[PDB]
């Protein structure tokens, strides 16, 4: 660490304090996170050095001193949390929106090609520059944000798929076009019960095997699902058909981030210019 120089904290996640740093040896600006001290844990994470992608943010070392982890990330200049606030009046524009979904889609694609899953997409950890691109941050491993979690994680499903980070993302791409979270809840149980009341209570008809899941309760109230149309307008619906893929209650039922890049949706995708305030 004496390589590296603080220039203020950008970020607190679940596992550590993410800085913007200096690198004294090449001048580099980077995110350093620093994790509170797992032999296991590192093996992992330096196996994520080689996950190289345009939309994953590059993992640049792995450094294991004095009972802390660091992970050297390159810097970007904005999350989108913040470039979602700063567009709040307007809106982000439909066609950068799809760039975005499109640009994320792929960078999950690859990762899950790789058996790698990300476990907590959130607008925080989706980072973006001045030339269009978004990338995916953090990759985790097998106060806290509720409001992207599948619903098979928080029905207890402790041997999940890939299809977590699937409903993540449709959550976000809902957000994004609203310009309101799909599903804040602020508790495991309202989680739920805010994702039922707008899909409907699931079911065995729905999703087979739920009511046999860990934390499935019998007495869960039985809502009616609501239309898409009245969830995200002015969505058109190629939009609303993916989004409805992303958000299939089974896992086995939810688009792949694969088949999702081959939907209609996105036949007239493009990769516009953001207006970013740094
Ligand atoms: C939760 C996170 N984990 C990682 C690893 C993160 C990461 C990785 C690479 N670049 C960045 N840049 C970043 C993030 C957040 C901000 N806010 C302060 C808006 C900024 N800004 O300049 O403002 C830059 N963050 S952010």
């Amino acid at each position: 660490m004496e390589n590296f120089q603080k220039v203020e904290k950008i970020g607190e996640g679940t596992y550590g304090v993410v800085y913007k740093a200096r690198n004294k040896l090449t001048g580099e600006v980077v995110a350093l996170k620093k994790i509170r001290l797992p032999s296991t844990a590192i093996r992992e994470i330096s196996l994520l050095k080689e996950l190289n992608h345009p939309n994953i943010v590059k993992l640049l070392d792995v450094i294991h001193t004095e009972n802390k982890l660091y992970l050297v990330f390159e810097f970007l200049h904005q999350d989108l949390k913040k470039f979602m606030d700063a567009s709040a009046l307007t809106g982000i524009p439909l066609p950068l929106i799809k760039s975005y979904l499109f640009q994320l889609l792929q960078g999950l694609a690859f990762c899950h090609s790789h058996r790698v899953l990300h476990r907590d997409l959130k607008p925080q950890n989706l980072l973006i520059n001045t030339e269009g691109a978004i990338k995916l941050a953090d990759f985790g491993l097998a106060v806290v944000t509720l409001w992207y979690r599948a619903p098979e994680i928080l029905l207890g499903c402790k041997y999940y798929s890939t299809a977590v980070d699937i409903w993540s993302l449709g959550c976000i791409f809902a957000e994004m076009v609203t310009r309101r979270a799909l599903f804040p809840g602020d508790s495991e149980i309202d989680q739920l019960f805010r994702i039922f009341r707008t899909l409907g209570t699931p079911d065995e008809v729905v999703w087979p095997g739920v009511t046999s899941m860990p934390d499935y309760k019998p007495s869960f109230p039985k809502w009616a699902r609501q239309d898409f149309s009245k969830v995200v307008p002015p969505l058109d619906e190629d939009g609303r058909s993916l989004l409805s893929q992303m958000l299939h209650y089974d896992p086995n039922k939810r688009i792949s981030a694969k088949a999702a890049l081959a939907h209609p949706f996105f036949q007239d995708v493009t990769k516009p210019v953001p207006h970013l305030r740094l």
